[PDB]
C-alpha cells in the first residue's frame, strides 16, 4: 500500500503561502490526471484534541516562545495590526523576517506540513502503509527557535522523532535529503543522536545558502564535521559542484545509499525529495531531469531506496519551477506505486487534460525540456567510507566491511 496526504483544508493551506503559491495544487491535480489517485491510499492530515495537545506535539522539537511568536505573527498579519518596535525585535530574534516573512496564514501553513508528516509517520508505524508520500512537506531548514529558507516548522524533525519513539530491537532511522540545499535543520536536530543517521547530498560554494554541510573554518587546516557526542559520525554530507547531471549524481550517491543501508539497516527511511536540482529550476545549479526509460537521478535514488523494502516516508521540499516540480513528483509517485504494489503504471508523454493544463505549455509534455550533456567525488567517497567505518565501530556494529568497499 502507498499512502499520500491530501485534503481540502490541507490543499487550501499548502497553497496559501506567498513563495510556493499553488505548487501543491499542480502537483496533486497532475497525479490525479494520470489516474494514480485510485491506486493510492489517502492518509489524512493529523488533528489534535486540544490546543495543549497541539503545542506538546510541536514543542517536541521547537521551543514554546518560537511557536508563540509564530502564532502571534499570523495574528498580526491577519488584522491590519501594525508591528510595534517591540514586535519587530521579537520577530527578528526568531529570524521571521527577510527570507521568512509572515503572512495571514503563516502559522496555519507551517502547521499543515507538521500534520501531514506526523500523520504519514503514524501511518507507517501501524503498518497501514508500506510507503507514505507528502508533497506538502519536507521543510528541513526550520530549527528549534528560528526560521530559515521559508521553513517555519520543521515537519521532518517531528516525523522522525515520532518514528524513533516507537517500538520496533532498537528503532533506527536513515534520513536522506536529496534537496539542492543542505539539510541543516534535520542534521542538527539529531546531531547528538546515533539512532537517526542524516545524509544530505547538496550543492555548496562560497556564499551559497545555507552554507553548511562541507568543510568549515582555527586549528590550522579545516575539518569536516559529522555529528557529536554519542551521535558522532552520524551525519553524512556530499557537497557537489555546480552543473552535475543525472549520471554523475547517481554514481555519486548510489554507493553511499547502499553502504548506509547495509551498515545501518534502518527501521524507517525518510526521503526529502526537493525538486530544485532539476536542470530547469531558476537556481540553475544542477542538471537533473525526470527522465525514465539515461534515467533520472531522483528516480534512480528513489528506486534504490524502495528496493530496501523498509517502510519509507517520501516528502517534497524545495522546487521553484512549479509545472516541472509537478512533472518530477508525478513520476516519483508512479515509480513508488510500480515499486511497492507491483503495478506498472504507464504515463502518456502528453500531459493529460485537466485544470492546470495550460501551465504545462507550450509543449505540454511530461519530460522537462532539457537535453543532457557532459575527481573530487572519489575523495568524498573515501572520506565517507572512513566515516561510515568510524560510525559502525563506535556503535558496535558488524558488517561485511568488504562488500561495502566493493560497492565503489
Ligand atoms: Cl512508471
Ligand atoms: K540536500
Ligand atoms: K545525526
Ligand atoms: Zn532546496
Amino acid at each position: 500500500s502507498v499512502g499520500i496526504v491530501y485534503g481540502d483544508q490541507y490543499r487550501q493551506l499548502c497553497c496559501s503561502s506567498p513563495k510556493f503559491g499553488d505548487r501543491y495544487a499542480l502537483v496533486m491535480d497532475l497525479i490525479n490526471a494520470y489516474k494514480l489517485i485510485p491506486e493510492l491510499s489517502r492518509v489524512p492530515p493529523l488533528q489534535w484534541d486540544s490546543p495543549s495537545r497541539m503545542y506538546e506535539a510541536v514543542t517536541a522539537f521547537h521551543s514554546t516562545e518560537y511557536v508563540d511568536a509564530l502564532k502571534k505573527l499570523q495574528m498580526l498579519h491577519c488584522e491590519e495590526k501594525e508591528l510595534t518596535a517591540d514586535d519587530e525585535l521579537l520577530m527578528d530574534s526568531f529570524s521571521l523576517n527577510y527570507d521568512c516573512p509572515g503572512f495571514p496564514s503563516v502559522f496555519d501553513y507551517s502547521l499543515a506540513a507538521v500534520q501531514g508528516s506526523l500523520a504519514a509517520a503514524s501511518a507507517l508505524i501501524c503498518r497501514h502503509c508500506e510507503v507514505v508520500i507528502n508533497w506538502g512537506g519536507g521543510w528541513h531548514h526550520a530549527k528549534r527557535s528560528e526560521a530559515s529558507g521559508f521553513c517555519y516548522l520543521n515537519d521532518i524533525v517531528l516525523a522522525i522523532h515520532r518514528l524513533v519513539s516507537s517500538t520496533p530491537r532498537q528503532t533506527r532511522v536513515l534520513y536522506v535529503d536529496l534537496d539542492l540545499h543542505h539539510g541543516d535543520g534535520v542534521e542538527e536536530a539529531f546531531w547528538y543522536s546515533p539512532r537517526v543517521v542524516t545524509f544530505s547530498v547538496h550543492h555548496a560554494s562560497p556564499g551559497f545558502f545555507p552554507g553548511t554541510g562541507t568543510w568549515n573554518m582555527n586549528d590550522k587546516l579545516p575539518i569536516f564535521l559529522n555529528g557529536a557526542g554519542r551521535g558522532r559520525f552520524s551525519a553524512f554530507n556530499l557537497p557537489l559542484e555546480e552543473g552535475i547531471n543525472d549520471l554523475d549524481w547517481s554514481n555519486a550517491i548510489g554507493p553511499i545509499l547502499d553502504s548506509l543501508n547495509i551498515v545501518i539497516q534502518p527501521s524507517y527511511v525518510v526521503v526529502q525529495c526537493g525538486a530544485d536540482c532539476l536542470a530547469t529550476d531558476p537556481h540553475r545549479i544542477f542538471r537533473l531531469t525526470n527522465f525514465y526509460p539515461s534515467l533520472s537521478g531522483y528516480l534512480y535514488a528513489i528506486k534504490k531506496i524502495l528496493s530496501w523494502k523498509v517502510p519509507t516516508l517520501i516528502l517534497g521540499g524545495g522546487g521553484y519551477n512549479f509545472p516541472d516540480t509537478a512533472r518530477l513528483w508525478t513520476r516519483v509517485t508512479a515509480l513508488t506505486i510500480e515499486e511497492v504494489k507491483g503495478k506498472k503504471m504507464t504515463l502518456s508523454p502528453e500531459i493529460p487534460e485537466h485544470s492546470y493544463f495550460s501551465r504545462y505549455g507550450p509543449d505540454f509534455e511530461l519530460d522537462i525540456d532539457y537535453f543532457p550533456h557532459e575527481d573530487s567525488i572519489q575523495k568524498h567517497h573515501r572520506r565517507i567510507l572512513e566515516q561510515l567505518r568510524n560510525y559502525a565501530d563506535l556503535n558496535k556494529l558488524i558488517y561485511d566491511y568488504d562488500q561495502v568497499y566493493q560497492l565503489y
